[PDB]
Parts: C-alpha cells; sequence; structure tokens
C-alpha cells in the first residue's frame, strides 16, 4: 500500500540519456527521428501494416510532458518503434538493419538505468525462444516446423489420451516478452526470473529488495 509513484522529472532525467544514445547514432537513427510520413515517402500501404506508429520524437515528447507513469511504458514504446520497422521493412533493407543497430544500442543502455529506478533490469524479451515439443522429441531454436493455430507442432522430418481426436509453416525464432510479477508493497513490475529463485517461496506475495 506504499505504492511507488514516479514523477515526470524523475523518469525524464533517468531515461532521456537512453533516448539520446539512440538519437546519437548516425546514420542509424535517421529513419527514426520523425514520424513515418507515407505520402511524402510514397509508401501508401504503411498504415495498412503498421496500426500504431512510434518514433524517437514522439517518445521524447511523451517524456517531456510526463505521459509515462512508470518506466516499462517507455520501454514498450521503444520496442514498438523497433517492431514497427522490422515488420514493415524487408530484412535486406537499409531501414531494417538500421533498426537492429538501434536495438543493440538500447539493450546495452537500458539495464543500469532501469536498475537505478529500482528495477531488476530493463530487458523486455526472453533471451531465447521456447523449445517446442514435437507432436520425447523436441524442436530447438530457429528450427523450421509446421503449425496449426499455434496449437500442435511437428518437426519437418516427422511431417490428452482421453480427448477424441480429429483429423501452415513457420520458424522458431520468436521471443516472448519476459513475464512479470508485481511487488506487493511498491507496485513495481519485476521479472519473475530476475527476482524469484528456486529456493525461495513467497507465501504472502512477492516483495522486492527495496521494500524488504
Ligand atoms: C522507419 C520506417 O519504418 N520508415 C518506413 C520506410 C522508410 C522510412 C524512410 C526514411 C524516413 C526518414 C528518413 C530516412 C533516412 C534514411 C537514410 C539517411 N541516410 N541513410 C544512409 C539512410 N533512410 C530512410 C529514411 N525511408 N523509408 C523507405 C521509403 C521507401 O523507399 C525506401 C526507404 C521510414
Ligand atoms: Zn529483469
Ligand atoms: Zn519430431
Ligand atoms: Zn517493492
Amino acid at each position: 500500500s506504499r505504492k511507488k509513484i514516479f514523477k515526470p522529472e524523475e523518469l525524464r532525467q533517468a531515461l532521456m540519456p537512453t533516448l539520446e544514445a539512440l538519437y546519437r547514432q548516425d546514420p542509424e537513427s535517421l529513419p527514426f527521428r520523425q514520424p513515418v510520413d507515407p505520402q511524402l515517402l510514397g509508401i501508401p500501404d504503411y498504415f495498412d501494416i503498421v496500426k500504431n506508429p512510434m518514433d524517437l520524437s514522439t517518445i521524447k515528447r511523451k517524456l517531456d510532458t510526463g505521459q509515462y507513469q512508470e518506466p516499462w511504458q517507455y520501454v514498450d514504446d521503444v520496442w514498438l518503434m523497433f517492431n514497427n520497422a522490422w515488420l514493415y521493412n524487408r530484412k535486406t533493407s537499409r531501414v531494417y538493419k538500421f533498426c537492429s543497430k538501434l536495438a543493440e544500442v538500447f539493450e546495452q543502455e537500458i539495464d543500469p538505468v532501469m536498475q537505478s529506478l529500482g528495477y531488476c533490469c530493463g530487458r523486455k524479451y526472453e533471451f531465447s525462444p521456447q523449445t517446442l515439443c514435437c507432436y520425447l522429441c523436441t524442436i530447438p531454436r530457429d528450427a523450421a516446423y509446421y503449425s496449426y493455430q499455434n496449437r500442435y507442432h511437428f518437426c519437418e522430418k516427422c511431417f490428452d489420451p482421453s480427448q477424441p481426436q480429429t483429423t501452415e509453416k513457420k520458424k522458431n525464432d520468436t521471443l516472448d516478452p519476459e513475464p512479470f510479477v508485481d511487488c506487493k508493497e511498491c507496485g513495481r513490475k519485476m521479472h519473475q526470473i530476475c527476482v524469484l529463485h528456486y529456493d525461495i517461496i513467497w507465501p504472502s506475495g512477492f516483495v522486492c529488495d527495496n521494500c524488504l
């Protein structure tokens, strides 16, 4: 019940250096300094594919007017901008490779900064894809396979006992967001894998090290 409230200036002063570190990159930040403009750039299908645009100058504006209540909302907007560019642009394009550079930079900046706002780290996604099971046989990362509605999986060399059975293609290269658990006292979202350990149990709810 002693919830942590971040004031705008606390967030701005801590996080703006991670944004400036992206803005610094030349030429890699140049497609990202201003909102995507589909008529000017002559890409009329952009908003058919990208439903929620995001860019460095919008993120800076939101930090400047205190529209972030807690720092993961900022991290989410950054990854939104990256994921928009990776989706819209082809793997071989300049814009895409620029995006992967900005991402590398951010992942190296964000952890100390999130730790100074009291968090475990600042990494949004899992390190590794989840080993999928082949319907004893399992599928490693990046391995190719066939799927149906996310449910049943088969390795390409193959392709509940009481449930009456009935009778596309992908690659296992996707990272899920790293799941969270809330501090019972301050309300901070921490990563389960960062703060929960095989030998500790939390009968009355997780409490982070700042609140202990
Ligand atoms: C971020 C995103 O998803 N966008 C969507 C696609 C896009 C963007 C930019 C773009 C916008 C503003 C500045 C840019 C600057 C450079 C640049 C500057 N120096 N260097 C070596 C490259 N490149 C692309 C830019 N173009 N396109 C393509 C337009 C069609 O034609 C091929 C490129 C934005
Ligand atoms: Zn963490
Ligand atoms: Zn198999
Ligand atoms: Zn706490």
